[PDB]
């Protein structure tokens, strides 16, 4: 099973993100250009709604109502995929394996949204009231809808 | 259960389409501007892939291997939602109930694409080589990925 998400928002920011269901895990391959050098929070938000740009994407996909956290943490949202690190040339690549999200079933992220943020995801540890909620990653630089892709 | 699809394409063409499911019946509500007057084929295509504009949307969503038909025909693709009619000023509106598509299960259209065509869907009767495949509706004026929406 395969998924793709093309991400857009602020001028110059471009992102493509491939997903591949591999048994009980999903492999994620994401690339970006046009980012500010440094770390950017990267999440699956709940809605595939772009009627209000990235704003209508809602909050972090959290079907279990748990606290925000790191991809590798005990407590986290299904949609918590950490930070994307933008290099000096404003470009980033991120590969990961996540057994939280799915391309099928109740954890499916099909038809939901990917959002990349202005600031870093403090991963629930920032000591800010937003930390266990959004990771305090600030505003939404680009977002996109997760659509079914050709499962070759 | 709700779903939304923001459609976009050639200069000027805008479109928003809301889905609401109750039981086996999906209400499809569409508002378009910027179209050429007359009928435009209107289908759910298989992929929510926008890596190559609307081209990567693939062909019509057809999980049961049927020929193309009108929405109310004996035989049709799941994704066959017929024609949208654009007025003399380019505006169009559609409100149709369909019991083939779904926002869930094997017929789920979540994360697939909505496409609108430059020419009319001949409903599989136009007697042309592409009639029973695509309804001979020609190129693609606009599309969007169908995303999960606030169900309220
Ligand atoms: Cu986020
Ligand atoms: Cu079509
Ligand atoms: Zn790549
Ligand atoms: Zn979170
Ligand atoms: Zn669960
Ligand atoms: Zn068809
Ligand atoms: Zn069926």
């Amino acid at each position: 099973m395969k998924a793709v998400c093309v991400m857009r928002g602020e001028e110059g920011v471009k992102g493509v993100v491939h997903f591949t269901q591999a048994g009980d895990a999903v492999k994620v391959h994401a690339e970006f250009e046009g980012l500010k050098p440094g770390k950017h929070g990267f999440h699956v938000h709940e809605f595939g709604d772009t009627t209000q740009g990235c704003t209508s994407a809602g909050a972090h996909f959290n079907p279990h109502g748990k606290n925000h956290g790191a991809p590798d943490a005990a407590e986290r949202h299904v949609g918590d995929l950490g930070n994307v690190t933008a290099g000096a040339d404003g470009k980033a690549t991120l590969d990961l394996t996540d057994k939280m999200i799915s391309l099928t079933g109740e954890h499916s992220v099909i038809g939901r949204s990917l959002v990349i943020h202005v600031d870093p995801d403090d991963l629930g540890l920032g000591g800010h009231e937003l930390s266990l909620i959004t990771g305090n990653a600030g505003g939404r630089v680009a977002c996109g809808i997760i659509g079914i892709a050709k499962s070759e």
